[PDB]
């Protein structure tokens, strides 16, 4: 097989790139480990940038999530009894962020792929990168009992955290930035109708919790719990009680409880590579870091990963400045640490951290009421949490 | 679950381990993603150490190996025409090693293990590893539908060069040492007689080329070819013309070809971790290290590692001496780093390098005859052929 643009994964940050570069004439194809209904059958939620908004519309795959999607002006964050709002809108002169579920963004994107007719190979294993130093790199994998060569000009490792292209990288040329935390989070999907049409993050003496929703009929939240628990210890009717225990009265008064849909604990890390690239080999996406959840920015960075190396693709296949490729993971970096760095700070104000003395209480209390009262503060969580602009090329 | 020594990897590292463990009165559980046939279709051939062979007999493993393998007192290097026969018994006082395939190997412990009834857990998914860093770590896995947790004081990282364990340790105290090599090993099985009764390695301008054997009833070569080349290109003919061409006429004269069984080709690298344990966990095998086939060792290290970290547990639980575990690393990494030199030293005087000079050409040739016409050259490596002596705890 030959083609221009060789991509690793068909999740969010690969079909992504891929319809971006098929709408643009540059030829690629799409190598998946799973199958379509096991990418499909990943269930996640989502919270998107204006800036993913709209490279998803600049691919050309937004039909639905202008018709489904959810808009949000603002967010809540609750503590101390009281409910804090950031009208993201104002204090960001008109951004906002879509309530549309990753899965859902995976959906539209494979359907606009398979409908284009552009190559996915699924089921495709043993993915193995080749002559990535060269100026001819290609791949291998076996598909239905059959070796297969993809010669290509670049490689896109969009294959999530335990992906091969980052593997395929020498580690004396990478260097990896890395944390875990103490928690994770206890999550419960509901058909329930949300308690609120935004979203609120609250922090509260027995832990953290989230009042999120997936789409407009489907509600998720989420209460901190500590690394050894059992999602078989929690029922039901434990998550409902805890969940309203670390919610302002009013907010926990006109909540709806439910069966769970579903129920699960994720944990908390955050990872960096740096650099993100190696020859003609890419990173982007889950393959070159990870963010905690808390500022629902995994998705975005895929995104921004993917809007930067397609715009520095277009670069080199129209303008003969393929020698720019080289400022690739400079310029995801400098966006990625900012994305990491405000997630940090969401997460460390938000949570309980264990053996945690007085002070320290005390302090991220004060955290919560001075930027929450300020105005200035006030802007540095909007214009964050809606997401910073797209650092231009060059 | 609950257990004393956590094997994740039902491999030839893991179940060694497990049944050494088994003999000795240590409870262990074995975590396996793929299944029992999965296992046991990867076939791989083998040249064991007296060490292994003491170590598989020690695991009362050695019945069918005793049967069904093949000692050999000898190998040949052979190069400008002529066959160098290095006698590894008399070189080395008595030493000799077992031709018996890893595949048979892994099929002996498997049946060893399913009869004594030890638990193992196959199509373990998502496997895990927790708290590491504590006295009471933990393992988490799903199965059949259900997530499982297995608690343990030790956990031993039995998966390979792609499992999770390794992954499992922050990177920032880790050192990677590694190598590629700019070809790969083209073989091709038979159910022909051997061309000779002891394994042939030889050097010529072509290429590299490997007289062996998996078993009494099936042939083993290899040729050395290009990164690059495809298994389609050779067909059976093309290779066993290739092969002659690079073998003495002598050889190459009594040489029975035949259809091929299977044929591919494989990269040679190299590839040590260090340290190659992080808390309550321990590397062992691939997991830890990749050797080029060359010398044979890759099977070789997997048992030495699992010799040392077995001779350890029971210091810790026979003797309270659970501080020499912290030794694991340092004992085997001294065994790890002189096979990498073996194989690194045959690997170099057997190949052929692209772009090499004329001066590099000779000195390859005078290396061949310094260590082959030489006493003491043979005695180098007739006792890393044969396996250095396994280094006593302490
Ligand atoms: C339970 C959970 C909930 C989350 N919820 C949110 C959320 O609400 N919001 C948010 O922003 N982030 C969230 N995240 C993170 C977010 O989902 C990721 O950042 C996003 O999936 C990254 O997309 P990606 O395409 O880069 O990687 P992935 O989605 O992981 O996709 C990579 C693809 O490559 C394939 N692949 C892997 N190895 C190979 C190989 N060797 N060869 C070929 N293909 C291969 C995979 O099968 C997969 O399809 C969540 C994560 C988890 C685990
Ligand atoms: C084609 C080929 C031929 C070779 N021929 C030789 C030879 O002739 N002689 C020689 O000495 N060496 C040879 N080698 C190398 C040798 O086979 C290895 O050194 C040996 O397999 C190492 O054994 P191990 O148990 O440590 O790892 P493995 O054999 O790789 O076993 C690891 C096990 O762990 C499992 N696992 C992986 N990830 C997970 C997870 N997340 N959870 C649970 N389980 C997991 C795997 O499925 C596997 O069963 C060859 C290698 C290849 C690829
Ligand atoms: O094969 S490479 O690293 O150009
Ligand atoms: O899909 S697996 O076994 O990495
Ligand atoms: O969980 S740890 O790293 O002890």
């Amino acid at each position: 097989m030959k083609t221009q643009v060789a991509i690793i994964g068909a999740g969010p940050s690969g079909l992504l790139l891929g319809q971006l570069l098929h709408k643009a004439g540059i030829d690629n194809v799409i190598l998946e480990r799973q199958t379509p209904d096991y990418v499909l059958g990943r269930i996640r939620a989502g919270v998107l940038e204006q800036g993913m908004v709209d490279l998803l519309r600049e691919a050309g795959v937004d039909r639905r999530m202008a018709r489904d999607g959810l808009v949000h002006e603002g967010v809540e964050i609750a503590f101390a009894g009281q409910r804090r709002r950031i009208d993201l809108k104002r204090l960001s002169g008109g951004k906002t962020v879509t309530v549309y579920g990753q899965t859902e963004v995976t959906r539209d994107l494979m359907e606009a792929r398979e409908a284009c007719g552009a190559t996915t190979v699924y089921q495709a294993a043993e993915v193995r990168l080749h002559d990535l130093q060269g100026e001819r790199p290609y791949v291998t994998f076996e598909r239905d009992g059959e070796r297969l060569r993809l010669d290509c000009d670049y490689i896109a490792g969009c294959d999530g955290f335990h992906g091969i292209s980052r593997q395929s990288i020498p580690a004396e040329r990478l260097k990896v930035f890395e944390r875990v935390y103490p928690f994770g989070w206890l999550g419960l999907l509901a058909d329930t109708p949300p308690v609120s049409h935004e979203l609120i993050y609250a922090n509260h003496p027995r832990g953290f919790a989230l009042c999120s929703q997936r789409s407009a009929t489907r509600s998720q939240y989420y209460v901190q719990v500590p690394l050894s628990e059992k999602v078989e210890d929690w029922s039901d009717e434990r998550f409902w009680t805890e969940l309203k225990a670390r919610l302002p009265s009013e907010v926990a008064e006109k909540l709806v409880t439910g069966p769970s849909l579903e129920k699960s604990i994720a944990p908390l890390r955050s990872f960096v590579v740096e650099p993100m690239q190696h020859g003609r080999l890419f990173l982007a996406g889950d393959a070159a870091h990870i963010v905690p959840p808390t500022g629902a920015k995994g998705l975005n960075l895929a995104a921004s990963d993917v809007s930067t190396l397609y715009r520095l693709l277009l670069k080199a296949y129209r303008e003969g400045r393929g020698e720019l490729l080289e400022r690739y993971s400079a310029i995801c970096l400098r966006r990625i640490w900012k994305a990491e760095r405000f997630s940090w700070w969401m997460t460390s104000v938000l949570h309980r951290f264990p053996d945690t003395d007085a002070f320290s209480q005390r302090i991220q209390q004060t955290e919560l009421e001075y930027y929450l009262g300020s105005e200035a503060g006030l802007a540095t969580i909007a214009e964050n949490y809606v997401g910073l602009p797209y650092e231009e090329i060059e």
